DNA sequence: ATACGACAGTTACTGTCGTA
DNA sequence: TACGACAGTAACTGTCGTAT
C-alpha cells in the first residue's frame, strides 16, 4: 500500500535533520504510532539506511541519520513549495514584509538547490496551487515589521546584551528606557516582551513606538527557566490582567460549533448532558474577551467570573448609548 | 518484520537509478515478487512521487524518476509551522514541517549541527498570538480531491450536510479554497453568475468526476475574498465610517478592507471609506471600537449593529 | 501489450507481554 | 531497550480475467 510507507519515509526525514537524535518517544510522538511498531520502523529504517546511528542519552537511546537520505526524498514536492509561498504571501499581504522576506529567501535558495532542468517542470503547478488557495485577513493594526527594528532585537537577545530604546505611551511617554529583551510577540500590533532593569514583572511594549535603537554593550541574560510561549498564554490575547478562571454556558443553539471552537490554550470543553456546553479556561485580558463575547450574540451567558458581567455590560452601555440601543 | 514499507522504498531507489526506464517485465524479476504486485508498486510510488514519469517505447511501458539557509530562515519557517499547528490547521502545518525536514536532511553535518543549536534560541525568542475561532477542518483527504479537481480541471460531486438542501450529492465547479473562520470552498453552483461559498465542515463523500469542469479564464479568488468583509457574501454596501478623534492612530494604521481608503480630518476625527458586505461580521469588529465610531453609511450597518447589540443587551440585563 | 478488477487464501498490520 | 508471540483482523498475493 501506499499510506503505510509514506509515514515511514517521513520518519526517516524527521531523523535525517535532528542532528542530535529524537528519542523513540520523540520520534514516535510526531506519529502517535506506538512503541513496538516504532521499533519495527527503527529496523525498517535500518534495513533502509544501515548508516543510521544510535547514540546514548541515558536513560534513553536517541537515533539519528548522519549522512542524508537519497535525493529522491530530499527534493521538495509540489504542495510543499506551494504552501511555503501561500504563507509567505500571506505575510506580504499582512504588512509583515520582514517575516515574509525570510521565507521568500528560503524559497529562492530552495529552488536553486533544485536542479535547473527539474525546476521548470513543476514550476507552473506551484503557481496554479498558490492561486487556488487564499488565507483570510482579519482587521487589525498594521504590523510594525521593520527589519532595522528587528535586527537589533534578534541580536540583543542573541549575545544576551541589554537594550535601551525610546518608547511612547503609558504613564511616562518619551523615556528612552533600558530593558531586558526576552523576545517578540506578533499580535494585533507587534509587541516586545521585556523587563526594566531588575525587579517586577515582564512589561509589554508595542514595536510601533521604537526609536533610538542601539545594541547596548552591557550583557544581561534572562531567567533561564523562562519560555516566551508560556508568558504568551497568560492572557486571552494581549492585555495582561489578573489571570482569571472563566466558565461559560453555551446554548444548544451553538452546541456543535462550541465543541470545535478554540477559546484559549487552556480550554475545558465538556458538554452538559441537557444540550448546553460549559467551557472553562484561565487567562487575563477580560475586555478583549467581551469583544469575542459579542460574536456569540445571545447564545452564551457569562456565568463566572462576575467581573465579566461588569466588563460586558460596561461595553454594552459604552457602545449602546453611542449607537441607539438604550 | 515490517516488510511492506521497506521493500517498497527500494523500488524508488531504482526508479532513480534508471534515467531511461524499467518495465514491469523487468521490475517483477528484480524484486522476485511477481507481476500483479509489481503493478501495485508503481501506483504506490505515483501517489508518493507524481514526479515518476512513464517513458513509453511501444508497445511496453518504462518508468523512471527525475541550499544552506540562514538560521533566520529556518526559525521563521519553524515559527510559521508552529502557529499553524497551534491553530488546528493540520494540513498546512504538516507541509511546512515536512519542508523543514527535507532541507535539514540535505545539509552537511558540521553546518547542520553548527546552526541546529541556533534555531531554537530564536524559536523561543518569538511566538505568534493565536486567535479565537473554530478549528479549520483540514483533513488531507477532503482537500485532496479538491486539489485533484483543480489540477485536472475536473468537477467535484459531493454530499453536503447543510444549506436548506442537505442530504444528497450535488456537482459544482471546484474554484477555490478560502481559509477563514472555518475553511471554505468557493464554487459556482452551475456555471455563470457569482460564486457561492461552502463550509468544508459539511462536505463528505466527495468524488472527482471524469467530466472536466473548466473555470472561467478571468476569476480571482482574492477578489471574491475581498467581496465580503470577512466571510459571508452579502450585497456589497458602500461602507462609510467616522472614527472619533482618539483612535486615529490605530485606525490610520488599521486594515479594515483591501478596498479601503483612510481619509484624515481637521476637526479631529477620521473618515473611513471601504466597500464590501458582511454586515454582521463588521458590526462585530465595530463593537471592538466602543464609542469612538459613528456609523454614517449605509443604513443597514446601523441596523445590524443595534440588532446584534440589544440582542445581547436584554440578554445580559444591561438594558 | 499493459491497466484493471473480483475473489479465496495468506501473511503482514496493531497493541500488549514477556525475558537477557 | 532490544526483542518474540499471541491470536485478532485487515491488507497483501497471485490465478484469472476483462478492457483498447
Amino acid at each position: 500500500r501506499h499510506e503505510k510507507a509514506t509515514r515511514l519515509l517521513d520518519l526517516a526525514r524527521m531523523l535525517a535533520g535532528s542532528a542530535e537524535g529524537l528519542t523513540l518517544d520523540e520520534m514516535a510522538a510526531a506519529l502517535g504510532v506506538g512503541r513496538r511498531t516504532a521499533e519495527r520502523m527503527r529496523d525498517a529504517v535500518w534495513a533502509a539506511f544501515p548508516q543510521m546511528e544510535a547514540i546514548d542519552d541515558p536513560p534513553t537511546k536517541r537515533f539519528r541519520i548522519p549522512s542524508g537520505l537519497d535525493g529522491v526524498f530530499q527534493t521538495p514536492t509540489a504542495e510543499e513549495l506551494a504552501a511555503l509561498r501561500v504563507a509567505a504571501d500571506s505575510l506580504r499581504a499582512s504588512g509583515a514584509d520582514a517575516r515574509a522576506s525570510s521565507l521568500y529567501a528560503l524559497e529562492a535558495k530552495l529552488l536553486s538547490a533544485l536542479r535547473g532542468s527539474a525546476r521548470r517542470r513543476v514550476a507552473p503547478d506551484v503557481e496554479a496551487l498558490v492561486q487556488a488557495e487564499t488565507i483570510a485577513v482579519h482587521a487589525g493594526p498594521r504590523p510594525y515589521e521593520d527589519q532595522a527594528v528587528l535586527g537589533a532585537i534578534r541580536a540583543a537577545i542573541k549575545g544576551l546584551q541589554a537594550l535601551s530604546f525610546r518608547y511612547e505611551g503609558g504613564s511616562t511617554p518619551g523615556r528612552t528606557r533600558e530593558v531586558t529583551p526576552l523576545g517578540v510577540l506578533f499580535g494585533r500590533s507587534n509587541y516586545l516582551v521585556a523587563l526594566e532593569g531588575k525587579g517586577g514583572k515582564p512589561r509589554s511594549w508595542r514595536l510601533d513606538r521604537m526609536s533610538d535603537l542601539k545594541v547596548l554593550d552591557k550583557p544581561a541574560p534572562p531567567p533561564q527557566d523562562f519560555s516566551l510561549q508560556a508568558f504568551a498564554d497568560e492572557s486571552f490575547g494581549i492585555y495582561h490582567d489578573e489571570i482569571q478562571d472563566v466558565v461559560l454556558r453555551i446554548h444548544k443553539s451553538r452546541a456543535e460549533d462550541a465543541l470545535r471552537w478554540r477559546f484559549h490554550a487552556t480550554q475545558q470543553v465538556t458538554p452538559e448532558a441537557d444540550g448546553s456546553v460549559l467551557v472553562t479556561f484561565r487567562a487575563g485580558g477580560m475586555r478583549e474577551l467581551s469583544w469575542h463575547l459579542f460574536t456569540w450574540g445571545d447564545a452564551v451567558e457569562i456565568v463566572a467570573p462576575q467581573v465579566l458581567k461588569d466588563m460586558m455590560v460596561q461595553e454594552l452601555r459604552e457602545a449602546g448609548r453611542a449607537h441607539g440601543a438604550w
